[PDB]
């Protein structure tokens, strides 16, 4: 079941609500403030790859204040 | 308990026996081979940042064949 | 026939609608969503190198939200 | 059926050897020598996301000479 | 206590602003005007990793003409 | 006395040791391993700028394994 | 005779207009719309090096739209 | 005497106004507008580091029209 | 015919060696040493684009030194 | 009278000597050890741009453990 992290650069002034915003998008699984060049990063659960249409084009791109998005998608698990 | 996401550049031959070995550390919940300017993102909690040198100085950074890592560390969650 | 892949960032909020406004083009043959650092990739069929102007400054970059573009043209091919 | 645009630097002089042994792996449906940062670009076409890593990891990446690869992978497609 | 570097580019006409502003806050041990690609940075003191929101985002990130962030947070020391 | 941080980017496997060398150096007040895209740094005190080149030049850069290192150098505090 | 390649980044619906005015430039030799991470060439012939001021600052940097420039100059050439 | 290298990136049509401009300070020894990619460069002699304040923070970050800003502070001569 | 500019970064005591070998291939009209990021370019002048594999790949990419090649290929001419 | 700045970026433990030969080299006006992503900058007085062909390609490239130089070349001087 597809893992993508997406990598989000809001506006110095929106970090607190878009990280509330995105908490709330059904194949987000968890949400944080981290250090680094993005500020954001969402762990996501997709059931099929079109979803980062809805969760990430539609969820995340859609929001005021987001400027740049970038998504590693998982394409092999290593478990254990 | 902090979260961390490690993002891993490994030389192109050694991703799959660094993601085998990545995996087997303590700290590391998940870990994938990813799309993207780095080739595995490992999921790491921790009960103290300290733990890094653990997992990321000792842990990875001492594996053959890790060319670069960036840790963006968490340190704010968004929950519900 | 010749191929070029179209890398595109469009501003966050109009993604959808510059994927389906490039999608009209008549040389363009595929075009994508995609993970990364560019929202867009049109794969797009030329008579000659000089039509890249008529799918590229004229298509895509009139139209608004086009922050980028970065034209990958290819010169040999490899059959089968 | 997924698309995925793969981008490869190899090594200088391995570029036109590098491309006849990227053409006959199993999931690739077009492979160019293109202008740009990335000398040769891969349209791959996978059965599912798990498939990136046999035509990548243990694909691509595999064969001597290849120092980077870039995965840019589709996830909506735009008719017309 | 937990140490940071918080490198802060601030828009050219606020350094001295934001840089007055910055040595006010509570976590703040050292503040200043430095070469390099951020003409900002301060050196941070902090209770635990979660009290970097209230420096970074409620503190620093709040202020106007604040650019970019980016905090390097300490997770070894190496006395002598 | 003029404070200056120095960023170090060691090879991996030397990150402890040359923790603990740069520690040894008289310049230095605190040495860290840190997140982000250095591995260490150092917070130095100087007598003068030319001092820079005992700690840097032939201190840390006289050291094997360093790869890069970029100095911030401390031109104004903001007190408070 | 002094060779420059100018690298124009303009905006993008100015692209085809500037890429007009470029030419009528003096020094512009030829000036073409290519791949890559700049749009525009500009192939300039000077007659000394202080003469880039006049087809850069006063020339290309006066027009409406350029948002960067990056001026790769000549000094050796190989027959 | 400390001497700096100040690299200035200005809006297109501010780069004679802020040559201009940037000659008149006190510390500017010299400054031209060159090639690559920033537009003018003051070499700068200073008596004590701090003076920095007053010819960057103040002197030149104050013009209207500069962007962006770099400073090369030389810690070592090597005369004859 | 189509004019593409080609900018080649040799090893730096491979310049001159470099230089003079691009300047005999038949496809290359001038060939300088340059300020920059890139020490030659190539002004190439082209039948066909299919001709780039000649001149990039075989040409200039075969020979010892050259470290990175980037070919900007011209799509529209300008004229008077 | 033609300046030029020329940035150098040798090998960690090559700097003082590469310093110490450059400053003989006959168009070389200044030569500093320097903060920053380049460590070592040349102030070059030439008479003709020809000669960065003898104090950059020669003089300058061909000395052993520089691995980048980039050169800003004065076009314009804003004197008082
Ligand atoms: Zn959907
Ligand atoms: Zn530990
Ligand atoms: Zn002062
Ligand atoms: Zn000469």
């Amino acid at each position: 079941m597809i893992t993508a992290f997406v990598l989000i650069r809001p506006r110095g002034n929106r970090v607190q609500a878009l990280g509330e915003a995105i908490a709330e998008l059904p194949q987000v699984a968890e949400v944080y403030s981290v250090t680094g060049p993005y500020d954001l990063v969402a762990l996501v659960r997709l059931k099929d790859v079109e979803e980062l249409d809805d969760v990430v084009t539609q969820g995340i791109l859609s929001l005021e204040g987001v400027e740049r998005t970038e998504t590693l998608l998982a394409f092999r698990a290593y478990p254990r």
